[PDB]
């Protein structure tokens, strides 16, 4: 299909052409022409390399000309948003708005009443829904990416949620990968369902068993070890991206692939290599990223910081970095695709990579610009290789389970309906579920509805809400409250019933290990040898907690260590030190402090709505502490349109 023959205002064929788009492939087409320019619900299951996106921006724009009204598009992670930011730009050429909203959940956001494409993450929109902001009647359309992270035990009850609160209010448009149901998913979206594995350049999977690689095709071909893929992608211009299971194990391949690419980097490269290796801020994580790519070979994972992770992953698109070596987690295409490792550690033991995660992998092998063929090599260290190849590449992809069970995200999500949507009775709760996944699977009814009238019993014992002989259920302050600051139900319990504590010794350590121990944090994990330090500092400052005795507890020292380093950034020690001192990674540490200053914001919050107001005005000094961490001295020179710890400290002197 040529652009021009899509039947839709210039204004999005100009845009398209701009973008050195001229014909659509064909699964964009079939797409195009299923019924979503007509208003139509539709599920899109095609190769991320046969451009998703474009079908979703096009949908909306032109669902925006022909109806006015807003576009959200909802992202999986408040970091892939900023990639769907910038490449969501051009549309302002044809004065369209276009805003990115993804944390600040204690907020209506009226000012986004004035964009037409918002971005945001299932999280936030959930909360924007809850808060009632008033343009969201003005949404004519929403799309979900990577929707079948549906099917996530973590947060793929949220996607539901929103997506059961929208259907039949809006287009509902979802992007997914390849998954065992989709007819099901599409179903109760009521949508179009457009199935395709068609991509543009040819991707070619195999398993590599021992000096070969065996293709799907049947043809072998020899190679001394598997990192020899890598080199030998290198030696021919190309590059590669390999998949490992843990982030030691992604700097332990990294800097060993790096030690033979690095004879392989003309000296322009490996000038480069180093001008890279030496902007890279000063701790121990990033001195090994450093020798790394100064070695042409770079590793990638959440325990990266941010920028680092950018940096690594543009040099990467640039082609400065000739391979990459990451973890799954927080993970441009590439000619080579190696999953190294097909077994992870889970809290249920080392188990396989799920088969839906693996094809997403190897789907990303083959650059449409220099390829005429991508491969995709799975690597088989001590697995019967005909088994991984029959699992792998030939076998179904598993079908996605409403996640909506998980009590974490019910507890909160059978509060938030009545306290900020009104229901009032467990049988009004009872219709939202019929509109749910979870309740058009036919997933077993009677557990689900066991554990909500539990739940009732749970909100109603620590009075975030209330019931009548007749039954009518209505929320109270901490209720509504609660809901409204996204908080789970149980951390906002764990605030409430420690508050006469934390009135009666307001403190950095007891708070910090308060929030630490929540249900809405990810506290710090510690080793056998640490953890002998962790209980002597314990049993020295066990009077500013405001727990009795962890014992009479690997949670309990998890806060307990979080609430140690947490501390230690308040207090300005250097972001290398902490890494040092703690055994702990700049990506941890900005995730922790973002998450902590969240939650000694909704502390505050729910102080206020507990009348004790008396330690207000502390926990909003320890939120903009812990915010930049800080002395309270620098607060001031906080403002400027940038500084930080960093420089404010010295200014200050």
């Amino acid at each position: 299909m040529r652009v021009d023959e899509l039947r839709v205002d210039e204004r999005i064929k100009s845009t398209l052409k701009e973008r050195g788009i001229e014909s659509f492939y064909p699964p964009q087409a079939e797409a195009l022409k299923s019924g979503i320019l007509e208003g139509k619900n539709a599920l899109i299951s095609i190769p991320t390399a046969s451009g998703k996106t474009l079908i979703a921006e096009i949908a909306m724009v032109h669902r925006i000309l022909t109806q006015g009204g807003k576009a959200v598009y909802i992202v999986p992670l408040k970091a892939l948003a900023e990639e769907k930011f910038q490449e969501f730009q051009d549309w302002e050429k044809i004065g369209l708005r276009v805003a990115m909203a993804t944390g600040d959940y204690d907020s209506k956001d009226e000012w986004l009443g004035k964009y037409d494409i918002i971005i945001a993450t299932a999280e936030k929109f959930d909360s924007l829904l809850r808060h009632g902001s008033s343009w969201i009647k003005d949404v004519k359309i929403l799309v979900a990416d990577e929707i079948h992270l549906i099917g996530s035990r973590d947060r793929g009850a949220t996607l539901e949620v929103i997506l059961a609160h929208m259907l039949g209010k809006a287009q509902i448009i979802g992007l997914s990968a390849t998954i065992g149901n989709p007819e099901e998913l599409a179903e109760w979206l009521n949508a179009e369902l457009i199935v395709s594995d068609w991509r543009p350049v040819k991707l070619r999977r195999g398993v590599f068993y021992q000096g070969f690689v065996t293709w799907e095709d049947g043809s072998i071909d020899r190679f001394s070890s598997w990192e020899e893929l890598v080199y030998d992608a290198i030696r021919k211009k190309k590059g590669a991206l390999i998949f490992v299971n843990m982030r030691r194990k992604a700097e332990r391949v990294a800097l060993e692939l790096s030690k033979k690419v690095k004879s392989l980097l003309t000296k322009p490269e490996i000038r480069a290599l180093n001008e890279l290796a030496d902007s890279l801020e000063e701790n121990p994580t990033n001195e090994k990223l450093a020798k790394a790519i100064r070695g042409g070979v770079a590793f990638h994972h959440a325990g990266l910081g941010r920028d680092e992770r950018v940096l690594v992953e543009e040099n990467f698109r640039k082609g400065i970095i000739k391979a990459v070596v990451a973890t799954p987690t927080l993970s441009t295409p590439a000619f080579r695709v190696i999953i190294r490792d097909i077994w992870r550690y889970s809290d249920f033991g080392m188990e396989r990579i799920p088969i839906i995660e693996v094809h997403q992998m190897l789907g990303r092998a083959g650059r449409p610009k220099y390829d005429e063929v991508g491969e995709g090599i799975i690597v088989s260290t001590s697995d019967d290789p005909r088994e991984v190849m029959n699992h792998y590449i030939f076998g179904k992809p598993e079908k996605l389970f409403s996640q909506l069970s998980n009590e974490s995200n019910l507890r909160s999500q059978v509060l938030a309906l009545i306290a900020t949507f009104g229901y009032s009775t467990v049988e009004e709760i009872l219709k939202f579920i019929s509109n749910t996944f979870y309740a058009y699977q036919r997933k077993d009814t009677y557990s689900l509805e066991e554990k909500i009238r539990n739940i009732l019993y749970f909100l109603l014992e620590n009075e975030f809400i209330e019931i009548s002989l007749e039954d009518k259920i209505r929320p109270l302050s901490l209720g509504i409250r609660t809901a409204k600051l996204y908080i789970d139900p149980y951390t906002a319990k764990m605030f409430k019933d420690k508050m006469e504590e934390v009135v009666k010794d307001p403190n950095p350590i007891g708070i910090f290990h308060l929030i630490s121990l929540t249900p809405d944090i990810t506290p710090f994990n510690y080793s056998k040898r640490e953890f002998e330090r962790l209980e002597e500092e314990y049993y020295e400052f066990k009077d500013r907690l405001y727990f009795d005795d962890p014992y009479i507890e690997r949670k309990f020292f998890r806060a307990f260590k979080t609430a140690l380093v947490l501390l230690a950034w308040i207090n300005e020690v250097p972001e290398g030190e902490i890494v040092e001192k703690y055994s702990v990674e700049p990506g941890d540490i900005y995730r922790i402090v973002e998450t902590a200053e969240w939650l000694v914001y909704s502390l505050k919050e729910i102080a206020k709505v507990l009348g004790a107001y008396e330690i207000v005005d502390y926990l909003e000094t320890l939120r903009v502490r812990v915010k930049y961490g800080i002395r309270e001295e620098l607060i001031p020179l906080m403002q400027l349109p940038l500084v930080g710890r960093r420089r404010a400290r010295a200014l200050y002197n």
